[PDB]
């Protein structure tokens, strides 16, 4: 029912309606500002950087239901930052799990990385323990990084092998 | 009340800035000269996108009603200070809304920006806006002499400021 | 009262245009009366952020653009710049002149802290010289054969009012 | 009931259809041949070219009667070349010499220009005698100047003095 | 017949030539590939909106039906000499336009342009069209072996041409 | 017959869009299946005129659009392209590869004269090689790992025939 | 005689620079005694092809730079302009403002054919006034407050001579 | 034998050379950091700025002695900032006096200034009293307005009127 | 003698027409204002390099001594006519030069540019002149009058003519 | 020693930086690649000029010799962190200036930009530097698994970390 | 002893001289006058062009002896226009056939072209003999197809296949 | 040993002009062998910053120039780069090659993390194809007619190594 496809002109009014949302953008240690002409502008700058993806959730209604990307994507390292989004509108309903499996399988069985890292507040265990359930294994515990709302907050960095994904259950 | 939201400029309230940039009487309290065209207004706009250095807001109500406006300037990153600026609207003076919008920018400015202190500018001849700024925190730092020529004279203005460390200790 | 001076903007460039191309208009600024819209509009483009000028309309209670108000030649040290107006035709006569004078004044005296403002009237204007004497301007000169106007050389007054006059 | 105003770029497609009729622009010595793009780019490339001054004529109604310009104004002799065009709905209605008289009036009493000069195809006996009859005198018989319909014709260059046009009445 | 009439072409014209330059039937006369996307014909018309070097026309009935094309081009401005092309659509070939034409483009040449010599080329495998040039005026004066290459085989084309002096001359 | 090569339009990027995004159909061109239209369009126009490629349309009858047909890497000196060709999915297995082939190397040989047209097919899509062959084309290479997808490394047939051959 | 006025060039920037940050000379012109040589040289560059100015520079027999005369605001239509000269301060009493104010005028109106050059000179400069009388000036205006120099507003005079007039 | 002039292009690696200084720099509350072509691309880009003034002082022999500035010159309320730097090598050579003194000329008796206005650490007590010698007033006492060598320091803004300067003698 | 010869202008000659160009009694030959800058000379020379409606030329001596400068401008591609104008520096006036350096601008003119008619205007006050291109096939066509200012006063020119047939016809 | 220094790069400096940029033994320390022509190299200088999330400096001795490297990058201001990174070119490798340049860098971190934390990553394999690090103040906080791809397999890294606070608290 | 070798910046000095000489350039039907400028700037238009080949001939002493050039390449049609001069002082020599057969070579082992062709003088006929002797065939004979010094004069086209060059031995 | 691969520089560009435009040299890359120094030069100044290739040059102890190693069409999906190298004709013979060959495999494999390089090499060089073939490198296609060079058109040989077959 869920589908990733690649983030489009027509879409930025939703990205827009999250990128000033305070209560989404904590979970991306991002300040929650962002005018429409910065962002189509930021935009109309990375079309060809090829060290980015940038996907958008749709279901079968073609309602927006989400952000994924993949950024930093390092060809040497092989190597690349994961994040996620749902709309508020569509959380707790169980897509987190879904989309994190397709962005891991569009950075393994497409873009042939050999690692995929992400962060997550240490203040938000059940989005960590989300992660380790899809996989993902805490690598660092990094102390005092971000300064949200109103001090300074720890995250962890989580990853996953290529090797590890798309051998699993062989 | 707690129903005013703060979020950014955007072009499509370009005509209502445009409208307080060309009173007298509203532009006097920021101490500018009352005379923009819309085309000098929507072109130092897109002039100023992705600078760093200001952050401007519109406020609003539950019905969308634009309210006002807010904006922290000159911000400085390594002595992380900022001008604060406001301003109200004629048809919402007196409602109420000033200490509830001076308290959402320092929230904006400490709890976000991570800044270490917030100062603003007043004039002498407005005791009650003074008065007001002491209430919400600000202390006089400064009484500046003849400072800016407005309205046919020089005039005094009183230069106020508030920490950090003072805003989040309660 | 109800007359009120406002920065000119693109939208009223057709009324400034319709002016501009009037030849009995033009002749009270010594102006050519030949001005396409697109030399115009690009001029206007030109000069959005040109902090020397200051351009204004006029327009009543019905929001009717009556006439044209302008600083020009504001000079940052000297503190001084020429004055110039023009009232279209169908709204000349009902005493509009002197509460625009006015308002130019304050404008530049009050606000733009200027210390000199001058203008220059044809010398066969002697309703205009009269008003602007009325309105406290005095004359500092008489240019000789300064513009070629319908054919000849005239001559015109150079007036000036001070701030300090002004704001007492 | 005529008028000269200046050309504008709403007269554009009238000027087009006379630049490509080949009886009209005969007299200009002009080849009938330019699409509107080479028309209206070189208009914009002459905005603000202050050698030239073009005009429409306009009735009471609005029509689009003819052309006149005034080219190759020079600001140290003090000369133009002048030339005009009725289009040929209005052409043999009395005209002319209301318009020849207008832009004589424009040059002298407005450009305070000194001198005015045109040419005429010497086969244009007529048009020869009107314009001697608004007061221009031949001071030249230009021999197989232009090449056209097929072979090189002659031409008169006529002129006017500014001072002959001012006083010939006094 | 007499009511065909030659204009310059103009943007609102390119749909037209857009068809029949896609059109191998077509541009098999003109020795050309058969490809143009609608971006390359207008970005090339742009560019080349000032050239003087070239003249195309567009080809008119009395009631503004397109009937072909004709242009004059590698126009040499001290040789005098000019190529001759021309293209009648499918739907209006056979009806007798092809004499007309070719006269209007020679009288064009030769009483506009003041053009001394116009050439063509035209493949040998046609000679009824050979035929016609030569009823026209023009005299073979090259027969070009395997110059072009045309649907999977080398062929020659004859060079035709015709003087100023001939075509006037009667 | 009433199916037909055309060269691709601006018109035609939404279509293209859809194909340059879909994993199934990408997979055959070895291509990562992810291209915003902004990308498309802004590559587009890059190459409106880079005479080193030709990009067509198929269309049938109804003006439906059926696929795509591309001759790239056109080389000025050693005349040669490669081919590569996508049929929507709707239009599949109805027999229209196989003339469509054929128009591209009709275009290639009869129109650009080139001498030899090569593609590239997976190993594994021994269908697709089958009807190549049946066309004309012969093996001249099996690349191996020459392409991630799908999560491994795989094998692709290089085939390709001659303007000579072709023409008899 | 041997002083000869010409065209400005970019080798004389050094000596023009020297006298336009002279508070001295530039008292003389009302303007700031400040400008540095990017500023100078940018300004020069920007109007190469400005045809309202003429910049001349003057020189002796030596070649040696002597000072500046400009002829300035040059109008197409009214046929004005105003003179402005300066020299330099080692040049000065030795009697050549008379030729050089002369050579001016020969230039405005025996090659611009101009109608009218106008000047303002300092109201407490009264020997420069007796100089320009003396070359036929007449004063046309006393300028109230124009300029404000060291420190307080100053009057200048307005001036101006005919092409009637000096052809006769 | 002290004098100020405009600062120029041969003078930027004295600039240089002060602006990377940490003891010079900390004068001004500036970050002691500045490649040359940071510097020279800035000084490019300000040539016609005519919000400030940068000049150079130098003495008989032309040796680089220090700095003097006039910035943030406001042409409505007629106030500008003004600093200044003496290099290490001339300090506490007595030409501080003078050369604050020829500053203020040129704000009042050339540029027609109102109000000075300057900066001064509280932590420098000597440069307070040098400057109330000199004639300014204390107007602010600024709380942890910079971050300087690891703290927050206060400063003293101290200015001078137009009217006191021109007129303290008479 | 005919040791002369006429090459196209190069930059390095741009000194010589400086030269020329600041001349008073040489610019009144050709009617212009001897005031150029070096700036203004090379940026026009640049401007129109490719400008294939003029040819300029310097003459030069056996030596390389530079003589002189003769122009073909306007150069109209349809009629065939081009303005010629010359100057020859005043230390080589006089010495017979005249006539050979017509004679080859009349020789390119004709037997290389393939021009049907060049014409020149020269000063009704400077007789010997006119008598001169009169005995170098030169024929009066036009005396125009007050045509140009100059040295004080409007002054009258002859416009001569000579045509490629007849000079080409012996 | 103490007489090691610390100043921003410059131009004059780039010959140095490439020599090192192009050394494998000293870029796998950075964990980049050895590969960097200097036309990259510089216009990377070029395009980085006023960017203001990086300060690069060299390190130099009392003679003037270039000693090495250190650069504190993604400099964040909300956040207040940066990476620092250092080399030390291979002849000076040993000689004990390690600890006193890590120091320097720290320094100019939190006395001049008051950044809040400075991180470093630092291969697991030299055990060494880990250590040198932590008596330098720095803490691991991760460490990282096959982060990147280093002569020939895929190596671990620590972070570390070392925040304000402690630093300038003795 | 001879070589074919591209075209370079260091050779425009001698090309200039040649594109100036009249005898010279009346072989290729050019007009003789060509500013440097001219010939640099369109000499750096066309770098990249791949419609052309320029060479210069050298010989063991690196002595410029003349020019060859490929114009007008066609990559469908694999045609080309061949041109060639050899330098005054180096003419009668013998070199052109030697010259002619390398560019041959060129053409047809090289740039796997099908056709050469060129231009030659009727009025030439010892130039035709060579390049009949070299295996060219006439193909054409146009008519009055240049005006050469003072009349139009016809010229040869003639060519040669890829397929007679390659195999004539054979 | 002490031959050294480095990153190609502009000071290194008249001794890749002079091998560009040797026919025998550019013979074995299928090249025309014509190239301006102009047009070598603004191609390199294109391609300062593409990501897609790797120039390098080689010198000897005494900093001779060797001859040059590039590697092309790096592709950031599939890991796979085309090898090509020319050794200047004084150096051949020495036994440079394989050196060579094994120092660029080193920095495919060992640096940029590449899966696998290939190259091409004419059928009618045995002598070649045997040293590929001894450094690791196999046939995996006879490539037919794919170039015109001396006259005909030729056939190549792919060859192909691995990263996990170089790494062992």
């Amino acid at each position: 029912q869920l589908t990733l496809r690649a983030l489009e002109r027509g879409d930025l009014r939703f990205i827009h309606n999250l990128n000033n949302n305070r209560n989404i953008m904590s979970y991306w240690f991002e300040e929650p500002y962002e005018s429409f002409d910065e962002l189509e502008e930021l935009y109309n700058k990375h079309i060809h950087d090829n060290a980015e993806r940038r996907f958008v959730v749709e279901d079968a209604q073609k309602n927006l239901i989400g952000l994924v990307e993949l950024i930093e994507i390092n060809y040497i390292h092989r190597s690349a930052e994961f994040q996620i989004i749902i709309a508020p509108e569509h959380q707790g309903k169980g897509f987190a799990r879904t989309l994190i499996n397709r962005a891991l399988d569009y950075s393994f069985t497409i873009l042939n990385l050999h690692k995929i890292y992400l962060h997550v507040a240490v203040e938000n265990p059940k989005a960590v323990h989300l992660y380790e359930e899809c996989g993902f294994v805490e690598e660092g515990h990094l102390v005092e990084e971000f300064f949200i709302n109103g001090r300074y907050q720890d995250v962890k960095r989580m990853y996953i092998l290529q090797s590890k994904y798309l051998n699993r259950s062989e």
